This record gives C-alpha cells, structure tokens and sequence, in this order.
C-alpha cells in the first residue's frame, strides 16, 4: 500500500549494456616530388 521496491533495476530486463568507445586507425599517405632534371636540354655557354 506504499511505494514499490526499487531493486527491479537489478533484473536483466532493465539492463542497457551495449558496446561503445570506437577508435580510428592511423594510415598517412606518402608525399613525393619528381626527380626533375633540365640541364639535359640546355647548358649555358657564357661565362659569368
């Protein structure tokens, strides 16, 4: 005839267990610069 018991939460029906806390993995792309050459096409003949 009064307030009900509060231990019902101990019953599995009331449990809310779930996974969480995702994390990412690391993978960084590479950076590249070409092996450029231009002396092949011309070479100065003057003297400085």
């Amino acid at each position: 005839i009064y307030l009900r018991d509060l231990k019902v939460e101990d019953i599995p029906l009331a449990r809310i267990t779930l996974p969480d806390f995702r994390l990412p993995e690391i993978a960084i792309p590479e950076f590249i610069i070409p092996t450029l050459n231009l002396n092949d096409f011309q070479v100065p003949d003057l003297h400085i």
